């Protein structure tokens, strides 16, 4: 799955830039806010799934919010490709370890 570089089956989302996490949790639905200086975007998550971050925290743009596989596809437009190296090479590695 590393080697082919494919999209995992379960995949954690990812944020696209920098900003401090406000979480919303309704009976049916559980979005959460990234919120930058300038503008926002919102993703929008199953109501199970687990989260890495506190509220209120601030995530650098390409931190897993979601826990799972990252798509190191996203992680390349979000933070270039030496973020992408990183994340290949130890992903590979956690396996043979």
């Amino acid at each position: 799955e590393l080697f082919e570089a494919r999209r995992p089956k379960a995949k954690a989302v990812i944020s696209e830039i920098d900003g401090v996490v406000r979480i919303e949790e309704t009976e049916e639905k559980l979005s959460v806010f990234v919120e930058s200086e300038g503008f926002s975007k919102e993703y929008k998550l199953p109501k199970e799934a687990r989260l890495l971050v506190k509220d209120g925290d601030y995530v650098e743009a390409g931190q897993p919010l979601t826990r799972g596989a990252i798509d190191p596809h996203q992680l390349l437009e979000a933070k270039g490709p030496e973020a992408v190296e990183r994340y290949l090479v130890e992903e590979i590695q956690k396996v043979y370890r």
